[PDB]
This record gives C-alpha cells, structure tokens and sequence, in this order.
C-alpha cells in the first residue's frame, strides 16, 4: 500500500546513533520538537564515498561522517574559548522565544512596524558566559545565541586549531564545484532548545557540528511555494512566514503540501547546505549548549548558455530580482505589493 | 446633495448638437448603446481656445471643432473613394457580433486556444463596397469593418485630398508637444452600429471623423485596474477582458468602479486620444455607415531624470515590461503567470 509504503520513507532522522564505546544513545526522539509535516532523511555517507560526491555536485544535502574538517575545534567548549577567543566583540542575540528568527538591520528602514522578537548586543567572551551562567543559575528562561564571524582579532591557539582543519578537503570542494572564494566563517553557540526558522542563503554551506547536537530540517528549492518568504524588502527577506509550531493554513495554504528532509548532525558531523535550500536548525532539548562553525562559499557563476527549464533556484532567482527592480522603479518598496496585484489580479490568476 | 451633484455631472456626451441651417438633431440618444457606468463630457473647444492647448499639452482628451484638419475629405464617401482610393488591397474585418475585438497574428503563437470572433481578409475598394452592397440589400447580419493604412497606392485625387490636410496645424502640435514621428494614417469605414472594444495604444492619436457620427468612450491610464486587459503576450494584449454588454463582476470586481469619459464626434470634430488612454469606440445605431482617418504619431520620448510620483502611464509601461521579461526569462509565455501568482500568494496579497 503507497500511502504506507511512504509512511515509512518518512523516517526523519531516523533510529538515534550509537555512540562508540558503549556510551548510550546518542540522543533520543523526545528532545526533538514536534511539527505537522513529513521528512525523510538525508544521507550520512563517507566522504570517499562516490554517493556523497554525487550529492554534492548535485546540489542535494548530505552529512559527511569523516571529514575531520574542524577536528582540532572537537575540544573546544566555553571553558577554552575564553581562555583563548579574544578580547573581540561577539554579536549575541537575546530572544524571549525558542524562535531566533534572523532580521536584517539595513532594511528595518522600509518597515518601521516591525519590532524584533530578538535584540542584538556586542559583548566579550566572558560576558557572554557570564550572562550565560546567570541566567544558567537563576533558572531564568531568557534565551541567547552568539554569531560571530571568526575574525582577524581572536587568539593564538584558535588561529592554530584554525590551521589544523582539513583545508585540503574543502578546498578540493570548493575547486571541484567552480564556487568562489571562502566570504566567512560564521561560529555559533546556542542554548538548549534554541531554534533559527526555515530561512534560504545565497551561499554554498559546509555546516560542521562541534558540541551538542541540532537537528537539520531542510526543504528543496521547489517548495518555494509552501515556505512563503517575506517579501524581498522586508527585514526577514529570504525567512519564512510561517510559524512552524502554530501554521496558519489560512494565510499559507500550501504549507499542507510541504515535505522535509531532516538529520541529526553532532560532534564531527559536517551537513553539506546547498545554496537556497530552505533550513531550520535546532538544538535538541535538554541537549546542553551547542557549537557549530559554518563555511559559507559564492556559489559557482552562472552559466553564459542559459538551459532549459530553469531550476528552481533560478526561478527564485528572478522572482528575487523583481521584486528589487520594481523597489527602484517605483522608488519605494512599500509600493511593489499594490502594483503586483493589480498586475496579477483578473489577468493571471 | 453630492451624490445628485453627482448624478449631475454625469451628463455623457450630452444633449445632441443642432445642425446648422436647422437640419434637425444630427442625432439622437437612443442611437447610444447602454452600459453600466457613468460618464462625464470630453470638452468639445476650439483650436484656438487656450483651454484645448491646456489639455492636449496636459494629455487629457477633447475635441477640437475647427481644426481644417481634413477639410478635403470631408466630401469622401463610397462612390467617391472607390474611384479614387487605388487597386491597392484593403484588409477587411468580418464578424458575426457588433464587437469587433481586435487581435496580434503575430502573438497567435503562443495561445492556440484562441479563436477570432473576427476574420480578417484582403480586398479591392470594389470588392468591399460589393461585398458591402450583398450584405445591405440581402438584409444580412454580417457586420464588416474596413480598416487599413492609407499606403504609397491610393489614387490620384486622394493624395490631392491629402495634401490639403492641415499639415500647418498638427505639425505644430506635433512640435510643441515633443513627439516622435507620425507613424500612419489609419482609414476606418464600418457599419452602423460596429463598435470597437476598449483598449489602449502606445501611440498619440489624433481621431478625425469624416463621414457618420462615433460615440467615444475613453478612461484615464489610472484605471488600468479597473479595465483588466488581457496578458501582455495574449493576442488581445491591449484590450479590456471585460464585456461591456454582459460585465462578469466575479472575476473583474473592479469594472463596478469604472467611470468613462464620452463624446460623440461627428464630420470634422478631432477627438485627441492620449498616449494609454483607453477608448471604446461606436458608429451610432441607425447611424448609416461611418468614417474616419486616425492620425498616430510616436509619443515624446521620456525625461532623463524620472520624476516622483510616477504617473499612471509610467506604472501600466512598468507592468508591460515585468511580463515582457518574465517571458524572455521563462523562456516560455505560458509561464509568466504562474510565476507571478507564486511571487504574491501568501506574500503581497
Ligand atoms: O565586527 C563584526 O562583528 C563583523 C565582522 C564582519 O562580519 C567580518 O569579519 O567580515
Ligand atoms: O545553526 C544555526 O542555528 C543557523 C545556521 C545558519 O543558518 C547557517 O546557514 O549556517
Ligand atoms: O500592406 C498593408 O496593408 C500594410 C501596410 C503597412 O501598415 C504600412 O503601410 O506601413
Ligand atoms: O474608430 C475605431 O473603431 C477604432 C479607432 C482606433 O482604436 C484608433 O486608435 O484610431
Ligand atoms: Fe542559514
Ligand atoms: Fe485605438
């Protein structure tokens, strides 16, 4: 029967690792949040495995398992952090809510009924574990993610579990796919529980797990249509409008019809994020802290012979474009809704 | 009370001019077809009114009534014209209905599930005339419509009537008003009661009646979302989707917010129709056969430095172009709409 033949695709991350020596479950299915859509999993291959090169050159997500492609920071933890950080600022944002959903500053401008659910506050390392173990201590429920670019400004020993990771392998990658330059490397330290909504990157991701574990729900490009991104202007561009833990199927219809695929990546773990893959992360609850460090590359440059049909992501790609043409022309953004409906309304839909 | 005020000022074109030499009403309302909005008056002026100046350079419509513009045809008719027009061919239109939509061969392309109401085929003078005479003494219902650019071919005294046109006059219109180049001259000869649909064209027009009466029927730029006109890579792209006779308030709600402009010009008034400015045009009922010869003329071109707000012709050139590049984009016509409706579903609406 299909309707259970595919009840059982829809593994999710499927049955929890075992961790070597015994030492139990790695995790297990309640620390995972509960939400009304499917998943099959994403493969978790051997990165000399022919299957994990097929993935990638077809831009589809996959965890490689044995990469050591951050395996000097596996023993970094807040303790050695401060020690060895820096005395740098770290952006760190601060919400009420499990939900960490990304604003852009530059564009809070055009939308000035927007209020962030979420504030930002430049601080050094040990403030943020200081704040950290307040809150830890206090039983408070205020939640805190730090994001920050690892920059020129952190010290030695960092810059030497720098050195020790597996550039020969992602450089390999990043010349084996015609992508361009490295633009960033993006640390982030979450609390248990701490959520960042389904959201797209314009950039090719190598996203290596460090400490704790956070599960990976990714939506193919196609789904576009089920995701509804607020609009190209808005703060939120490139984010989802809907409320994962409370979908409104009034608003978002098709959000009925969407299909993830998701995992669970831990310590070593690196999930390959292809551009303008839709992805929510989250770190299990009652998890502890988590550490990722992410590798955020340009992607390839289009080809010159356009072929056809478009991709997806070359479609959102135009959709994206016009909704900015029509910001200029107009010369104001707030403007570009009006003039689409009444381009759209009794003539194409 | 406003809203009598209202039901004041709605005149339409008003009540029926008297004819010199006390001929009679040249004539009378029930000539008018009926339709379900309102209409206020074009002013009818005069050439050297300072008022008819203000609205041509201010691209609003009137009617000039001493322009001399083509004085000499005045005395054109069916016997006149078939010895003099030439052997040239005559592209004529045929249609079953008194609505003559018109259609883009050339667009035919894309959408192969459209039918023409209207058939078109090429004629000698005499062979319309005949074809013509059959119709009228066989009392047939056929309706035809004759609508072809005055070319290198027309007879002799046809070129001596056109050399006597008030080139002095529209020249200078022409000059002042910054326009590109008359592109043609277009000659209209239909049948009482034919009525051309509404629609818009890219071009500054100067509308010369000549034999008969026309009821014009024309609405401003800003009423685009009003008048819903088919896909710009429809065949009837330009015209109104809408049935003036039989309105569908379903799927074009806004139709029921439509407020028109009329006229109803006769042997030597001049109708300005503006560049984007929509116009429904018809040969009064009972009116016998009527006559015209259109002047276009490309408009001026646009002002380097765009000025805010836009104006509604530079929001409807806008829109064209969106769905110009969505087509090219795409690859495929078909396309644009549904990725128009994916870009404001849950987004914009
Ligand atoms: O100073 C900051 O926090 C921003 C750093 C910037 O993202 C970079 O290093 O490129
Ligand atoms: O790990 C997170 O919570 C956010 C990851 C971010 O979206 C990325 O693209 O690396
Ligand atoms: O030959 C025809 O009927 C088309 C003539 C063309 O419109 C022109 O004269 O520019
Ligand atoms: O007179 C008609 O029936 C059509 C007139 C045409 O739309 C024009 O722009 O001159
Ligand atoms: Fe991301
Ligand atoms: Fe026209």
């Amino acid at each position: 029967m299909a309707a259970t033949a595919a009840e059982a695709v829809a593994s999710g991350s499927g049955e929890p690792r075992e961790e070597a020596g015994a030492l139990g479950p790695a995790w297990d299915e309640s620390q995972l949040r509960s939400y009304s859509f499917p998943t099959r999993p994403i493969p978790r291959l051997s990165q000399s495995d022919p299957r994990a090169e097929e993935l990638i050159e077809n831009e589809e997500p996959v965890v490689l398992t044995d990469t050591n492609l951050v395996y000097p920071a596996l023993k970094w933890d807040l303790e050695y952090l401060q020690e060895n950080i820096g005395n740098g600022d770290f952006s760190v944002y601060s919400a009420s809510t499990h939900k960490f959903l990304y604003y852009d500053e530059k564009k809070m401008a055009n939308f000035q009924n927007f209020k962030p659910r979420s504030n930002r506050e430049e601080m050094k390392f040990h403030e943020f574990v200081e704040k950290l173990q307040d809150i830890q201590q206090r039983g408070g429920e205020e939640r805190l993610y730090l994001q920050q670019t690892l920059n020129d400004t952190v010290g030695r020993k960092i810059v030497m579990d720098f050195l020790g990771f597996n550039w020969n392998w992602i450089n390999k990658q990043q010349g084996k796919r015609g992508w361009g330059q490295l633009t960033s490397n993006l640390l982030l330290i979450g609390m248990e529980g701490n959520v960042t909504p389904a959201h797209y990157d314009e950039q090719q991701n190598f996203f290596a797990q460090i400490k704790g574990y956070k599960r990976c729900i990714l939506f193919p490009p196609d789904q576009f249509e089920c995701l509804y991104p607020y609009p190209v202007h808005h703060p939120c561009d490139r984010q989802s409008q809907v409320d994962f833990d409370n979908p409104d199927y009034e608003r978002f219809p098709n959000f009925q019809n969407v299909v993830g695929y998701e995992t669970v990546v831990g310590p070593g773990d690196v999930l390959y994020i292809p551009m303008y893959w839709w992805h929510h992360i989250e770190s299990l609850l009652n998890g502890g802290i988590t550490i990722t460090v992410n590798f955020w590359y340009k992607g390839a440059p289009t080809p010159k012979r356009i072929e056809y049909p478009l991709k997806a992501h070359q479609k959102v790609a135009i959709m994206r474009n016009i909704e900015k043409m029509l910001g200029e022309a107009l010369g104001n953004p707030q403007e570009v809704g009006p003039l689409l409906n009444t381009m759209i309304k009794g003539r194409y839909n």
